[PDB]
C-alpha cells in the first residue's frame, strides 16, 4: 500500500501559432488531469521538447502561459508539480528561460539541465532516485545534422562533464529504485530510432549500476523496450504528435521492443508509474483514457 505515483509525458509543446496547442496536446492534458483525479498523481516528469518549435525566448514568454500553465489548468493538476528537462526543440531557444522559469511558476520545478531527484515511497523506507539528463548538451542538438541525429555535441567539455556526473552519481546511488531520464532514446523503432551517443555512452552506465529504467520521448510515440538483463525503456514522446514510423525497426536488436504504439489515427498518450515496496509498474494511457499496456518493472534492491 505505500505507493509513488507520477506521469511521464513527452514531446507536449504545443505549437508557436495561435492557439498555441495542438488537439493532441488538449487531449493529453484532459487525459492526464483525469489520470490524477482517478489514480493520483505525486509529480508529472516532462521528457523534453516542452515548447515547440524553438522553446522560448525568455523567462517572461508568453508561450510559457499559452502552452504550458493555460493548457494543464484543469483543477486536479493544480497542485502537481512538474519536473522539467530539455529536448533538442527547447535549446534551439533559450534554456536558461526555462529554468529560471522555476522561480515564477511554483509547480514548475527545472533547476539545473541535468539533476537529481530523489523521494521515500510515502509510509515506507524504500527509495527512489530520478537522474535528470540533457540529453542535447551530453549529445548534440538533433536540429544541427541534417541526419536529425545528434551526431556530436557542440561543447566537448560540457558533455563530458555530466557524463562524468553521470557515472559517479550512479556508482554512488544506495536508492532501492533508480530511473535515470533524457529526451533521446537509447532504443527506438521510430523515426528517430536509438541514439548513438546513449547506447555507446550511457547504456553501459545504465546496465552496470542496476538502473530500473530509462525514460525518454523524442520520437513522438508509445513504446516499451526491454533488454536481455531486464533493463526497461519507457519511451513517452506523444503529447503533442503521433508518428506512425517504423523506420528504424532494424536498428533495435530483436526481441527488445515489447510494446508499440503510434498510430496516426490516436491523438497521443503518456505514461503512468506506480511504484510500491514491491516492484515498480508502468501503464500506457491513450489520450482517450484507454489503457494500452502495462508491465511491471522489478526492485533493484538496496
Ligand atoms: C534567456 O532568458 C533569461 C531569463 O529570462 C534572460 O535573462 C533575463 O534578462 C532580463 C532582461 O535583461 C532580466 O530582467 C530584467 O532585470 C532588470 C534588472 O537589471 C529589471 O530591472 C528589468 O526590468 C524590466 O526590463 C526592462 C529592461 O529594459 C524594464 O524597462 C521593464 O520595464 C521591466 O522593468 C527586468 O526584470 C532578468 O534579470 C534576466 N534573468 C536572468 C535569470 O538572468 C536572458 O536575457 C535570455 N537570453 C537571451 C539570449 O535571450
Ligand atoms: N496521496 C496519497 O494517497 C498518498 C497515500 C498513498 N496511497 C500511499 O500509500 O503512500
Ligand atoms: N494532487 C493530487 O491530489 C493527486 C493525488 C496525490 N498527489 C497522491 O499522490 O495521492
Ligand atoms: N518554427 C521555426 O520558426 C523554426 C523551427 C526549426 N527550424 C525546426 O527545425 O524545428
Ligand atoms: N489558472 C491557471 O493559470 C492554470 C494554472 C494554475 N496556476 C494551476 O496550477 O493549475
Ligand atoms: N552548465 C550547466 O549545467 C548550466 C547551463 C545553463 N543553465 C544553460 O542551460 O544555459
Ligand atoms: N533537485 C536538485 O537537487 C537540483 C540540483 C541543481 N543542480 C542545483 O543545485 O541547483
Ligand atoms: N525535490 C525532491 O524531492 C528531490 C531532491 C533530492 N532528494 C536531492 O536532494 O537531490
Ligand atoms: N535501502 C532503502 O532505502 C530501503 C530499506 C531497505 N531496502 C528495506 O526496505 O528493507
Ligand atoms: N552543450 C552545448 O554545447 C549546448 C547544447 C548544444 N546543442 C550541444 O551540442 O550540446
Ligand atoms: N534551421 C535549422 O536547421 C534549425 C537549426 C538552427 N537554425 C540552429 O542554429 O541550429
Ligand atoms: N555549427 C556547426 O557548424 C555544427 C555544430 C555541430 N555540433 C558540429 O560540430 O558538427
Ligand atoms: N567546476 C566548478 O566549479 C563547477 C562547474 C559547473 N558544474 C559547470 O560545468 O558549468
Ligand atoms: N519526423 C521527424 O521529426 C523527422 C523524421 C524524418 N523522417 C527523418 O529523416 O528522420
Ligand atoms: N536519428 C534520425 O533522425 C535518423 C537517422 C538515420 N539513422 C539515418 O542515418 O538516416
Ligand atoms: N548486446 C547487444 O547486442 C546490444 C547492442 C549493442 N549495445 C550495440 O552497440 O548495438
Ligand atoms: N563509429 C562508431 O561506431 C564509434 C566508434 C567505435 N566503432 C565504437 O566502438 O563505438
Ligand atoms: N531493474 C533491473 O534490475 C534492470 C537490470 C539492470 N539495469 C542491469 O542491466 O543490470
Ligand atoms: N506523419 C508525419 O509525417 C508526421 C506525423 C506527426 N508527428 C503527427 O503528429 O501526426
Ligand atoms: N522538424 C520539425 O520542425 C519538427 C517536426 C514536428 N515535431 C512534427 O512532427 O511535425
Ligand atoms: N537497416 C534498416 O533496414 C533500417 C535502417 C534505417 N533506415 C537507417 O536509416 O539507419
Ligand atoms: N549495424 C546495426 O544493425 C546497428 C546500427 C549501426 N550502428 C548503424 O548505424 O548502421
Ligand atoms: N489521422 C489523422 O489525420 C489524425 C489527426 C487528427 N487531428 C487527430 O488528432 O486524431
Ligand atoms: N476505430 C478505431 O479503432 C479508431 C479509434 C481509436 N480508439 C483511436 O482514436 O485511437
Ligand atoms: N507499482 C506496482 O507495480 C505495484 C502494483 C500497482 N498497484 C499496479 O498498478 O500494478
Ligand atoms: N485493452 C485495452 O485497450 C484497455 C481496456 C480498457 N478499455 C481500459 O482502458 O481499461
Ligand atoms: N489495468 C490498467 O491498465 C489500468 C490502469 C493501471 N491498472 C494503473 O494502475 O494505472
Ligand atoms: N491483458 C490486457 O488487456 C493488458 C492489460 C493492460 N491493462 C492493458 O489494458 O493493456
Ligand atoms: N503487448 C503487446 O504485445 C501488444 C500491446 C497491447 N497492450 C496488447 O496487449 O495487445
Ligand atoms: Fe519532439
Ligand atoms: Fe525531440
Ligand atoms: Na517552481
Amino acid at each position: 500500500t505505500p505507493i509513488l505515483r507520477f506521469v511521464a509525458v513527452g514531446d507536449w509543446g504545443g505549437v508557436p501559432n495561435a492557439p498555441f496547442h495542438t488537439a493532441r496536446e488538449m487531449a493529453n492534458a484532459k487525459a492526464i488531469a483525469t489520470t490524477v483525479k482517478t489514480l493520483g498523481a505525486d509529480f508529472i516528469l516532462s521528457l523534453g521538447d516542452n515548447f515547440y518549435f524553438t522553446g522560448v525566448h525568455d523567462a517572461k514568454d508568453k508561450r510559457f502561459q499559452e502552452t504550458f500553465e493555460d493548457v494543464f489548468s484543469d483543477p486536479s493538476l493544480r497542485n502537481v508539480p512538474w519536473h522539467v528537462l530539455a529536448g533538442n526543440h527547447d535549446h534551439l531557444g533559450n534554456v536558461s528561460a526555462q529554468i529560471a522559469y522555476s522561480k515564477i511558476s511554483k509547480r514548475w520545478n527545472f533547476p539545473s539541465p541535468y539533476y537529481r531527484l530523489r523521494f521515500k515511497i510515502p509510509r515506507s523506507n524504500v527509495s527512489v532516485a530520478i537522474f535528470m539528463l540533457d540529453t542535447v548538451t551530453l549529445c548534440g542538438n538533433s536540429d544541427d545534422f541534417v541526419s536529425q541525429q545528434p551526431e556530436r555535441p557542440r561543447n566537448l567539455a560540457l558533455a563530458r562533464t555530466q557524463l562524468a556526473w553521470i557515472k559517479k552519481q550512479l556508482a554512488a546511488a544506495k536508492e532501492d529504485y533508480v530511473l535515470v531520464a533524457g529526451h533521446y532514446p537509447v532504443w527506438s523503432i521510430a523515426e528517430h530510432g536509438p541514439t548513438h551517443c546513449l547506447v555507446k555512452q550511457l547504456l553501459p552506465l545504465l546496465t552496470t549500476h542496476k538502473v530500473t529504467a530509462y525514460l525518454c520521448g523524442h520520437d513522438h510515440n508509445l513504446q516499451y523496450l526491454q533488454d536481455e538483463n531486464g533493463l526497461g525503456f519507457v519511451l513517452s514522446g506523444a503529447g503533442n504528435f503521433m508518428d506512425p514510423s517504423k523506420k528504424h525497426l532494424r536498428k533495435v536488436p530483436n526481441g527488445y521492443l515489447r510494446f508499440h504504439f503510434g498510430a496516426e489515427n490516436s491523438l497521443g498518450g503518456f505514461a503512468y508509474v506506480e511504484i510500491t515496496p514491491k516492484e515498480m509498474s508502468v501503464t500506457y494511457i491513450e489520450a482517450s483514457g484507454k489503457s494500452l499496456f502495462k508491465t511491471k518493472l522489478p526492485r533493484r534492491a538496496r
